[PDB]
């Protein structure tokens, strides 16, 4: 009785710990990716300004991207 | 008896809700990152075409990236 | 008795499987995003070198990005 319930509680704790650990690992990556994609957007944006093509590059960019996303 | 099992069921529900909530939050970010990285790839691609260096920029890009990834 | 506990164990397994499946799906995306953002950083970096503006583009990039991130 007591040991079946204690066995069950232990599996609940293992599931909680294992999955929370995987999630935290995936979170760390996703936060890193968010920062990299912001950095890349900034840098691309600067190059666009340097070349003085910002406005047309942007419209072409937004429509092709929306097309790629469907 | 009934209350030990009910206590257990309640912890299973809390684990389910909490983790599902974290996952959904991480999912939202990852989908945002996917859209940003597509947009950035498009824009970089357009700049490459504007500068008329697309083919050589691409080969240099793919090999350095594969190297960075090992 | 036996069937309440067996019912409980079954829900623990469903929670484990379902959430692990969502996590693995989100992981796959995050690993894809990491590779795309590296590729984009490389390509942006190459364009910068081609234009011979690498150093100034970088400083402008890092500070605007840090500003965007607060
Ligand atoms: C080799 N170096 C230093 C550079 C520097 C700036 C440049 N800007 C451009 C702007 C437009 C363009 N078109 C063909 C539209 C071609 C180029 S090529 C180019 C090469
Ligand atoms: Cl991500
Ligand atoms: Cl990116």
């Amino acid at each position: 009785v007591k040991e079946k319930l204690n066995g069950i509680i232990d599996q609940i704790n293992k599931v909680n710990l294992l999955l929370e650990g995987e999630i935290e690992a995936v979170r760390r990556i996703a936060y890193m990716n968010q920062a990299s994609s912001l950095q890349n957007q900034v840098e691309i944006g600067l190059i666009g300004e340097y070349l003085n093509i910002s406005s047309w590059l942007e419209t072409k960019t937004l429509t092709k991207t929306e097309e790629g996303l469907m």
